[PDB]
């Protein structure tokens, strides 16, 4: 049924009223009890990023990307596990690599449960700028590869 509309994700569902939430498909009164806590256990997790000498950077210094991971919702238990046996406290992934040459430039695992801070380096080769791509990348739910492309150098 949503194939047939034009809606393929969760974000371009849960946009919309709870009357149409309810008028896209069949609904039940245990549904929405646990399809709600779903929602508002889903990791609700902004980007911000912060580049230090974007312009006054050379080859062979070594440059770093500061992360901080912006939730915008409250974490009330752990991970949604209908399927999985035991109860495992969500990850983070911070990741930033090529996304033409396919090298990973540097990822760091991050748990914070809020607003936290991940600081992570690395060293630039020679010949002017390089186009690098930082993904967020979680081991529990889907729907938040944030990527963003940027350059240094």
């Amino acid at each position: 049924r949503c194939t047939d509309k034009g809606v393929e994700s969760v974000f371009d569902i849960m946009e919309m009223e709870d009357e149409e939430r309810n008028a896209l498909l069949q609904l039940t009164d245990s549904q929405i009890a646990d399809v709600a806590r779903f929602c508002n256990r889903y990791p609700n997790i902004e980007l911000s990023y912060e580049v230090v000498d974007k312009d006054s950077i050379r080859s062979g210094g070594p440059v770093v990307v500061l992360v901080q991971l912006e939730r915008e919702e409250e974490v009330t238990g752990p991970v949604i596990a209908p399927l999985f046996p035991q109860k495992r406290e969500e990850g983070w992934w911070v990741v930033i690599g090529d996304a033409k040459s396919n090298s990973l430039i540097s990822i760091k695992r991050l748990t914070l449960q809020q607003k936290a801070k991940v600081k992570l380096d690395f060293v630039a080769p020679a010949t002017g700028a390089h186009n690098y791509t930082l993904y967020f990348m979680s081991d529990a739910y889907m729907g938040c590869d944030q990527e963003y492309k940027f350059s240094v150098d």
